[PDB]
């Protein structure tokens, strides 16, 4: 009985995911491998191709919108910020499409997103990443990892650890239906500081994890240890975000000319 109920639960979480996320891992890998399209992403690998992309790529955020121009490395950081805020919006709608999330009081919803979105972002990031770079502008562009490594500190350093995590994460070969459950488990996390109804969130988190575990038994029947492996990734994501926050703190202290989106400021506020 347990197994059958969880299967319907996982399907509703998967529908929430399909309804709300801009791009699926299925779509991303088809672009990154080159099978899908009559057109390939524009490759951004240096200043000239970045400039050409800003001139000719369609970006969710108009360039004129980004904070005033400062320099190549900050400009790139502003696009990272713009896409992060866009992904917070999507993750917020994903969570609200999960009834047990929407049944929580609104202040606990905020606490869960506050301390969960960056873990979920960096997990979902792996879907648009390969070892050579990542997709941008809805799959219109591909920014090489080498280019991002060429940016000056501290902007290059905040970027490379995410690639390291993503490449290892992609070798577990999760599909979008796995990720929907994995991301939901990250958001509904009973450990977040200042949660009001902890036992409620813990019970939801436990339900998602049981669903996840049964989900991988059907969808990945030959992958030994894959469920405990994903629990370790969820611990690894906390450490990745702790370091990310530390690096963001340094950027705030030493890059005083770089502006930070106020919503992200609220997230880091502690
Ligand atoms: C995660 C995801 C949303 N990113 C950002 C990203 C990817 C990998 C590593 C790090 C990183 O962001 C670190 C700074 C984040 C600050 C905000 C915060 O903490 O809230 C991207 O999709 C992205 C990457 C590169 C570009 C880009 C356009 C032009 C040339 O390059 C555009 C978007
Ligand atoms: C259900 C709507 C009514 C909600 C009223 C309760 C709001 O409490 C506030 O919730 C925030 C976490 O989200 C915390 O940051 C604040 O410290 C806390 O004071
Ligand atoms: C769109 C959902 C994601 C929002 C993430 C940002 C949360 O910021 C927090 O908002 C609370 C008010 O609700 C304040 O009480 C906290 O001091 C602040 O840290």
């Amino acid at each position: 009985p347990q197994v059958a109920d969880l299967k319907a639960f996982s399907k509703h979480i998967y529908n929430a995911y399909l309804k709300n996320f801009n791009m699926t891992k299925k779509k991303a890998r088809s672009i990154l491998t080159g099978k899908a399209s009559h057109t390939a992403p524009f490759v951004i690998h240096d200043i000239e191709t970045l400039w050409q992309a800003e001139k000719g790529l369609v970006w969710k955020q108009l360039v004129n919108g980004l904070p005033p121009y400062k320099e190549i490395s900050v400009h790139v950081f502003y696009r990272c910020q713009c896409t992060t805020v866009e992904t917070v919006r999507e993750l917020t709608e994903f969570a609200k499409s999960i009834p047990s999330f929407s049944s929580l009081f609104l202040n606990d919803q905020v606490t869960l997103l506050k301390y969960g979105v960056h873990e979920a972002i960096f997990a979902m990031l792996a879907s648009i990443v390969n070892k050579d770079g990542l997709l941008v502008a809805n799959g219109s562009g591909f920014v090489t990892r080498e280019f991002l490594r060429s940016l000056r500190k501290p902007f290059s350093d905040i970027i490379e650890p995410k690639f390291e995590f993503a490449v290892k994460f992609n070798a577990l070969e999760l599909d979008d239906s796995d990720l929907a459950l994995f991301i939901a488990a990250i958001i509904l996390c009973g450990d977040r500081p200042g949660l009001m109804n902890v036992p409620r969130v813990e019970a939801i988190q436990d339900t998602i994890l049981r669903a996840l575990e049964f989900h991988l038994q059907a969808n990945h029947p030959d992958a030994q240890y894959l469920f405990p492996k994903l629990l370790q990734k969820m611990a690894d994501l906390r450490q990745l975000v702790t370091e990310h926050a530390q690096m963001m703190q340094r950027i705030k202290k030493t890059e005083t000319e770089t502006s930070l989106h106020p919503l992200l400021q609220e997230i880091y506020k502690d």
